[PDB]
């Protein structure tokens, strides 16, 4: 069922970054529809590679990042997907926040920070690609604004570096690199990764789009943030936040995992105060 790419039609532009398994590069790709594509090449490696090309070719969704296929004859593995033009949504955040005219190349159109319609607009898409992956039974386990990519017209999707382990500050390592800032109790006490984990992280993210891509428990250490997180302390409502935005937090970040709102009405939600708030 996975789709196969000849060698010869992947003609790489420059590498995007890399970390301990793989290399990201852009690249263009030929007979595939000239094309624009984003190109993993891996550094068993194998038997692991072939069952996320057949998790990759099974996940297909207007919310996730379209995945192409691979390119196995030859050295090394190739994995190629969809060039996401204004690259991961932390970054994106960080760059289109209150001191986006700072920032800003002199050619940049209408620098600025995202309003409220925009960042619901992308918080309403990241659920839409939760949604999907809970209905397929799917757990992420590291959703966070760096593994979400963007597309020309604020399209967002879900995607997962891997190679985010950039963002190496982002994981606590114990002793397995895991992003607890993201992760509820039960997760960082015991491993316990399931959509519920994943509903709480969704929380998170809708915390960092709010504060246009801060850290969480920024003021905190790693050894804090845990101590902080199992606790049960919540982070504090976002300058940006408005107060029904912070009530669809706090109902992904109820203690108990049964307790947590399901992403299907999170999602329902912020579509909702999408839709409220389009022509205002
Ligand atoms: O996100 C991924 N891979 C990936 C996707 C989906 C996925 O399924 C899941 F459900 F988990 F979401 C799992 C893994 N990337 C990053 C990636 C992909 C596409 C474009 C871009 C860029 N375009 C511009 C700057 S960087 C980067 C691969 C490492 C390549
Ligand atoms: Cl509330």
């Amino acid at each position: 069922c996975v789709h196969h790419i000849k060698r010869r039609d992947i003609v790489l532009k420059w590498e995007l970054g890399e970390g301990a398994f793989g290399k990201v590069f852009l690249a263009e790709c030929h007979n595939l529809l000239k094309m624009l594509v984003a190109v993993k090449a891996l550094k068993s490696a194998r038997q692991d590679f072939q069952r996320e090309a057949e998790l990759l070719t099974m996940l297909q969704h207007q919310h996730i990042v379209r995945f192409f296929g691979v390119c196995t004859e030859g050295r090394p593995l190739l994995m190629v997907f969809e060039y996401m033009r204004h690259g991961d949504l932390n970054r994106f955040l960080r760059s289109h926040g209150p001191d986006a005219k700072l920032l800003a190349g002199g050619e940049d159109v209408a620098p600025g920070p995202l309003g409220l319609g925009q960042l619901l607009a992308v918080a309403s898409q990241v659920a839409a690609g939760m949604v999907y992956l809970a209905g397929l039974h799917f757990v992420h386990r590291d959703l966070a604004t760096r593994n979400c990519l963007v597309g020309q017209g604020l399209v967002v999707k879900i995607g997962d570096f891997g190679m985010s382990r950039i963002y190496s500050t982002d994981y606590y390592r114990v002793g397995t690199m895991l992003p607890i800032r993201w992760m509820p109790p039960e997760s960082i006490l015991y491993r316990k990764f399931t959509t519920e984990s994943d509903v709480w992280s969704f929380g998170v993210v809708l915390w960092e789009i709010f504060t246009y891509g801060k850290q969480p428990w920024y003021q905190l250490s790693n050894t804090e943030a845990i101590d902080c997180i199992t606790q049960g302390r919540e982070l504090e409502r976002p300058r940006a936040c408005p107060p029904e935005v912070y009530a669809i937090m706090r109902g992904c970040w109820q203690r108990e995992p049964q307790q947590r709102h399901s992403i299907k009405d999170v999602h329902a939600r912020l579509q909702a105060l999408a839709q409220a708030h389009h022509h205002h």
